[PDB]
Order: C-alpha cells, then structure tokens, then sequence
C-alpha cells in the first residue's frame, strides 16, 4: 500500500483504490493502474519533473530503500492476475528489484521528487507507474 499526496491530491494505484477514493475523484486510467482522488488537508510530497533513470524506491515487505536503475515509461505486458487481465500497462518503468505482494504504493523518487509507485514486481523486477508527465498535480 502507499500514496502520493501532493497539493490536494492523493494518487494511488487503480487497483488499490478505496470507496472513499472512487467517491472524491479526480481522474483515473487502469491502462496506467493509477486513480487520482481529492484530499481536504494539502500534501508534502513534490513531483519531479525531469528523465532521470536513477533513483531509490520503498519496499515494504524488506523494510528497506533501494537505489536502483530503471527504464524509459514505455508500454510493457504484465501476465494476467487477479487485478488485469493480460494486458499492456501503459507508461510502467521496469528495474531490477524486489516487489511481492504487498509492495505496490511504494514511492519510486530522484534528486527532482517524486517519480511514481510501484505498480509491479515478481521475478527479481519491480515495475513502477510513472507520474512525472502528469502536470496538473502541481496545480488546480
Ligand atoms: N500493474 C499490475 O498489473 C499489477 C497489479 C498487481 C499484481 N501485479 C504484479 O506484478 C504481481 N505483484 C508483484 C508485486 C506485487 N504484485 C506479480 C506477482 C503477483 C502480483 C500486476
Ligand atoms: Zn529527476
């Protein structure tokens, strides 16, 4: 679990979305597995608005920070589960790391901010949903 809150928006994974979430909100695509809800008390967090493709993400299930290296936002398949038929997730960067059940909504960040959450893992890869093309969170 995990969310970014910035300004008065709370982003967390489709997938993981509450009732209160689906009841205030602002915008959602399952092809990217994101949802974006409204929050009465403004947020910490800053997006970073840059290309790095190095970073450090949270993992919960080692209690632990990694530095990792991770690809462009591109259109990847991710195999049937519970959640997504076998599909194309859309703007997902993949690195090498650990990510297992329980692990999604970790924040993937850089020297610029926050650059998105996990949304994948399994086989020694963790998949993160990049938010950094998403401008509007840091207005309105
Ligand atoms: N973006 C999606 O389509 C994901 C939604 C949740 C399930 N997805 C995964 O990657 C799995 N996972 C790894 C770490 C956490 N969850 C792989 C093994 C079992 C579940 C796919
Ligand atoms: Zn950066």
């Amino acid at each position: 679990s995990g969310a970014i809150y910035v300004g008065n928006y709370r982003v967390v994974n489709r997938h993981l979305a509450t009732h209160n979430d689906w009841a205030n909100l602002v915008w959602e695509d399952s092809s990217r597995d994101l949802l974006v809800s409204s929050t009465t008390a403004q947020g910490c967090d800053t997006i970073a608005r840059c290309d790095c493709q190095t970073g450090v993400y949270y993992c919960s299930s080692r209690r632990k920070h990694y530095p990792v290296s991770f690809s462009k936002p591109s259109l990847i398949f991710v195999e049937a589960s519970e959640y997504y038929p076998a599909r194309y997730q859309s703007h997902l960067m993949l690195a090498v790391g650990h990510s297992e059940p329980g692990d999604c909504g970790g924040i993937l960040r850089c020297q610029h901010g926050v650059v998105g959450i996990v949304s994948t893992g399994g086989n020694g890869l963790v998949g993160f949903a990049d938010v950094r093309d998403l401008l509007w969170l840091d207005e309105e």
